[PDB]
């Protein structure tokens, strides 16, 4: 009765073909879906790479043009330690902004005031932020402070093809000094794709930051690009307009077809399951809390459904980005990359049809639960070690400041990396604190030994036991 | 008779609940103790982090302000090789100290003489130490020396809102030159916590050190902070005065309750044990030297007692530190971190109640003795290698100077780290000493091979044998 | 009948010697072939090393002489950011070319015009490439561009024992600026071999590259040597003319003899096989699709034949290179190195004659298929991870730009290398993109854990199972 | 008969004590020998360390004083690229030598002429070496060269408490330029030991090396110390004269006693063996080629004899060094370190008396032969890979120049070190040679995979099989 139905439902594709029904249509559909998803991802990645290089090189040029005394490397630890140093840095930034068209190797254009910092007609705004009242006096031990940041800002307007040299900076109340301006470029490098009308607008922010009030003011330069269409389309675009959008709609249609087929199959499985519980109610025998009624389901279809949902949701956003006003590449790239990862993991299913590959897969499937329980135990011990190391070695070593950093350092240590650099960093404070040095010796030796000579060996033992159980 | 008593004593908590007695009160007490200890540690660590950053940034500013020709990095290998170089360094330090209020980006205050080096009214003291009699003469081979360090010191007093330029430095008898001064700051960064009255006093020591008499005088700058209350309290402190001290007394009370409960339980175990030895004296049978009468004890209660002792002893010192005159963070942080590590290791006990986690724990408990015996053997071989490597490769390579450094280098080598850097450091003296180069080749190859291909494999074999014994 | 024939065919060499036939002639021929191939490779490698050092040192001297502001290291990140910077770099290059004979520490000679860039009488040609029409205007959003690179070039002729200072560089249309010149040297270092008439001609190309149009123009110096005979032979060459060519013809003859013997043996095996299929047709029994009729063959003879083909094909090209007009060392070195690798792998055959070494070899031969199937599964998962990591972490981290680079980074990570450097590189953008930072944490932890604690353990399990099957 | 004798000969020390004979005299003698050898090694190492630091710091001071434009680091890649650069370097060296007493921070003394380069009265000799006849002409392709190095040298005599500025350097025939001078110092740092009369004499050699004739002349500074007694002894030496020599003679006597006891024991074993072969000749039974007659011997006594021979031979040389004219620390340190390594390995013998440690030792003793046979096979494959990698990647990457360097790089790669740095170094020439880049990809991936996933797994399998055989 239901015997033949469940037989066919649990048959492999080859035995299905042998018994009844036509060829592996869904299987070759999934093959072509793998192909189109990978090709789409590669096409997206090449263009993103070629635009990221342009953005980075323009930022490097901006740093070398506007930061005084800047040299490659040293992007951190670039600061000011003297009032004249800070004044010279600020005045150099503003003078280079005013001299840009005569000295720069690129071609930029000024942007007149159209936002919050820039008033009408101004292209650069240097704004300083201080406290409304501050009477810091390290002598007599009195400060008399009320934090309410006041902003006093100057606007500099550029010339066409003074009043900032009178800046007084209020060093004892200063919070930060910032410089805002914008520069329009044209990406001529886009003559390979012939999609040249990439017509950027960089927003440059130079920050002189005085939060810590340490006498050391770090200096930074961050930028933000805003891509557009540079009012000159369809010179070579007649041949490339159709290809990208047609490939995107092909991907969307293939993934929607895959989703509908897998939904049909999952509904079929659900109905067969509910038939089985009823007919087992008929004889009313071997029933338990029924956790295996969930084992009736097919996990590969769940994986496939998730992958096509992610693929179509990311392809919609890619369509929006590459032509329309969508500017959010992070989420789109995360969606597309996760979908491609899942699509490529879904080949393990085509490998479990053959006996030997199925042995190698069943070994891991059998070993996984013990691995996760051991991961619980090791989790708790490793978290204790992370807390102890953070709290003790934080004040002395910069690799142990954040909990994320101490976690990364320990995870690198249990795999053999930066081990002697860590040990030497600890060695560099023996004279400062012999007690902390001795604690660091005990801590590092104990942790590395316990986690390399006793935990990884047990992971190996678990996997080997699983392999032996499978091969017998 | 005693059968039911020992039954209940050795029952698990679930079977205890099933047989007689109320709920796991001690177990949930230990859970809330884990929680409060971890939260206290995190609260302490955040504030220590935020103060250590301030101290470090002020020290960096001091180095860049007072050391002549100083650049980031190069904190070692910063020295002087010429008399005019040393004179210019000293005079630059003193001139920057005198010019600080006009040039510094921070706000500091001078400290008039109140200690040993500083006489009345002086803020800076540059003191040179030489020998009482020294007639070093490399020619004729005569030195005629009697070491008795004499200190000749100058005091410079600062001005308010000369006599050191006449320094003669006695280069052939010099031991060191030092510069001592103090600077008062106010930690305005403490406006997040609103606990702003952190009103430091840095003690800066600039050392020109001539111990080796090599013609190379290294120059260093060390500082020491002395936190205080800056005579302006209770502006926002009304809301934060109670929270920290209340949390500390809550931790103290929870840990004292835990300690008393575990002491009750350990006394119970002792009395049951002494009852067992007597009733076994009654029948007078299966008695040996009685090492298992100690196996009657519960190690988890020992761990818990140690952890609460450490926690309360460290919380008392934290209470002393954060408000009173206690300034010793090293011991307090070590105590708190060790207590948190032990408290988080104490969850393994809650995992050994279930069968599968108990298998994973019993495997390690069974494998530990063989691991420690193999560690004895490997100890002796590794110590021989450390001695040989130190004595032979010490004179040529700086990674092999100290016994602690050669031990760290070898422990990193047996785990795959800095291996090629070590080999290349050895390669860099083939022309100097072919014999030492060949010895270093043999030494490094032999050690790494013997310790990677024969010792770690035996650790794996021990753990795998233990796992197989447990699973059968 | 055929029983004795197949007995002798499958006998080992020792049992062959015991039963019938003379000594291991082919085996000792292969031994002397190993010897001569290794000696030839070493002789070739020493001379290539000694010439590569000369080429590299001349290129370093060229960089320090012609690049303005160049310092060791910094071979990348050497660029120009200002019009005057670029002009000064170009003029410094040309002035140093004109001043070379008075300032250089080597001895070079000028090469008058004999090629495409250099017209008659000119030694240096500085050529700039721009667009035929370009109206880039970042303001108003208009570019009006048609890419057709026009080359405007200047020729500078050197003096014997002006007109380039009038260069205008067209910065808004520029593609690149190049400088071409040649310099003749004589390798006097070849007085050890006494093969001194190495009389080079370096072609130096200095590129000022403006592809990205970023405002940052990287500057590079590449060279190309062209070895010759410097019209002064046979001063010491009478003793060294014969040795190299005689050794090369000895290698050729030995490898041809080896090839002919192995071809005889393979034909013998083929004829015995075709006799076996016929006589099995006689009784007409245990026949299948006959995959073992291919197992009749000897793989070691295939390896040997390939190795002698590669050796003779590379020795012909080495003969051509070292005296004649052949200048292609890459292919010759690849051929010779592959042939030497195969010749040294062919000793495993001499080890499989003894029982214990044969056990160690048969273990690997039995474990190889499972290893390759697991490599298929791991291939697909690892490729999914590579695609996801490239697409997501490409825009932010330079180790993830190319697919080859992300593959190398992941392959290094699963073996414990640059792990914490990767983690810290990710940490450096938490403030920029918390979302990408969290994704990178999940990604790296998941990948390293899955590939270290579950895949390598299964490789170990496969090899251990194979060893246990072999030893029983 | 002989049964009781062989019983006692093969008894353990505890069973010997139980059966007949007094206490473990030889065993506690070996314990005190371990102690004295380790203490002697430590005492030697501390003093060698403290003198090596002085030598190194004086060399650093010499480099910073005499090399023009020298900065810490950059000890390689320090060269000259211009005639005026070389002239200025030479003249700066000589001027600093003449100005030393007025500018140096150490105290040095001039050494008048008493050797080969220095004639009478001269302290510094700058000598240039060129060819007797050289007509290098890169144009016309003619060199006309006969190598016969002629030395033209200048002598500069120092003043007391010109003619080198007229140097012409013959740049087209130059081989090298050298500068030789000596400086007497006094090690005042030896006031801790009070063994102050360490009265050195540094021989400084500054080499301007032009072997390659590349236009790049590297510049180096090497020194050589010559310790002496500085004509002022026995000021504090009355208390330290006896201790070192008494400890050295104690070590010599202890090691000679150990050697004589072990020689007695080995002769005893030989005589018992020769008795056994005779009495087995009596019954004339179970005799073979008799490899076990050598198994009659005790390897621990061989190890001990070698260790005491090395210890006494190195202690004689240490006695010679620390007071007499012996100046060869390399051989002495090698002897002492090897003897200490052997003495500390000799504790494994005291561990094999107990059953569990003996199991852990017997596992390794049983696994060693299979390990060595697998090492033969892996040897041959790894040597093939080394040859191929050297010959192919030598011309492009500096880590692959020497066979020793490629061997160190590969041995580091199979253990997970500098793997991504190697891969990136290869990546840096994709544009230069795509073919060599592709070969390097195949080469590195193949090697690392074959050696990590197939060879170390087999080492683990061998050790695990040995452990299982021992535990059953
Ligand atoms: C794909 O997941 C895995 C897949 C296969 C095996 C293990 C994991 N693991 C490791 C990955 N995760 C770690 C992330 C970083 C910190 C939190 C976890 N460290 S841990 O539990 O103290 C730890 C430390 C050493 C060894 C085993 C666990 C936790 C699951
Ligand atoms: C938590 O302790 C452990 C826990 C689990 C396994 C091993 C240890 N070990 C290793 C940690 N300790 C080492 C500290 C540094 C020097 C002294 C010891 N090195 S060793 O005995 O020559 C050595 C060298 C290689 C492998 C095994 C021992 C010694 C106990
Ligand atoms: C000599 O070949 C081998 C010999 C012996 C064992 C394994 C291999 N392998 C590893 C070498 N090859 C890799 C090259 C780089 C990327 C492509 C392959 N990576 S992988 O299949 O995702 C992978 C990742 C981790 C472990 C096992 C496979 C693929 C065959
Ligand atoms: C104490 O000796 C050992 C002790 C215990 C195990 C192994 C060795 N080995 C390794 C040490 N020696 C190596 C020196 C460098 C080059 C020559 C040899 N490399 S290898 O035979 O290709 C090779 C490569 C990978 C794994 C195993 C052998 C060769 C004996």
């Amino acid at each position: 009765d239901l015997r033949r139905r469940l037989k066919y439902f649990f048959m492999s594709p080859c035995d299905k073909f042998r018994a009844k029904g036509r060829k592996p249509c869904k299987l070759m559909l999934q093959v072509v879906k793998i192909l189109v998803v990978t090709v789409q991802l590669i096409l997206f990645g090449l263009s993103n790479q070629l635009a990221v290089t342009f953005r980075e090189e323009n930022t490097i040029a901006f740093r070398h043009l506007f930061l005084l005394g800047y040299s490659d490397g040293a992007d951190d630890t670039f600061a000011a330690y003297t009032r004249e140093q800070l004044y010279q840095a600020i005045f150099h930034a503003v003078d280079q902004y005013l001299a840009l068209p005569d000295v720069s190797l690129g071609r930029y254009a000024y942007v007149r005031g159209g936002g919050d910092p820039w008033t009408n007609g101004s292209g650069l705004a240097l704004c300083q932020r201080y406290y409304h009242r501050g009477h810091v006096d390290p002598a007599n031990d009195t400060f008399d402070i009320d934090p309410m940041v006041v902003t006093d800002c100057i606007q500099v307007d550029p010339p066409e093809r003074s009043s900032y040299k009178n800046l007084t900076l209020k060093f004892h109340k200063l919070v930060n000094v910032t410089i805002h301006f914008r520069l329009k470029t044209i990406n001529l490098q886009s003559l390979i794709n012939n999609e040249i009308p990439d017509c950027y607008t960089f927003s440059v922010l130079i920050t002189f930051d005085n939060k810590a009030h340490s006498g050391r003011i770090p200096i930074s330069l961050e930028t933000q690009a805003h891509i557009q269409e540079c009012k000159h389309p369809s010179v070579f675009q007649h041949g490339d307009n159709s290809f990208r959008l047609l490939f995107d709609v092909v991907v969307i249609l293939t993934c929607s077809l895959s989703f509908l087929l897998c939904a049909r199959s999952l509904l079929r499985g659900f109905l067969l399951q509910n038939e089985f519980v009823g007919f087992m109610w008929r004889q009313r025998g071997r029933v338990i809390s029924l956790w295996e009624r969930l084992e009736f389901v097919n996990g590969w279809y769940i994986l496939l459904v998730t992958s096509d949902v992610l693929t179509i949701s990311g392809t919609i956003m890619k369509i929006g980005i590459e032509a329309k006003n969508l500017a959010s590449y992070d989420v789109c790239s995360i969606l597309l990359g996760t979908s491609t990862l899942l699509v490529w993991v879904g080949v393990i299913r085509y490998l479990t049809f053959f006996h030997n590959y199925n042995i190698l897969i069943a070994t891991l499937r059998v070993a996984l639960p013990s691995v996760m329980r051991f991961c619980c135990c090791v989790a708790v011990i490793y978290l204790g070690y992370c807390f102890c190391g953070w709290i003790v070695l934080g004040p002395y070593h910069v690799k142990f400041r954040s909990l994320s950093m101490v976690s990364e350092c320990l995870f690198s240590l249990i795999n053999g990396d930066d081990m002697f650099v860590t040990f030497a960093a600890m060695q560099a404070q023996q004279g400062r604190s012999s007690l902390v040095w001795l604690f660091s010796q005990l801590y590092l030796y104990s942790f590395i030994s316990l986690f390399i000579y006793m935990v990884l060996s047990l992971f190996i033992a678990l996997i080997t036991g699983a392999y032996d159980t499978i091969k017998h």
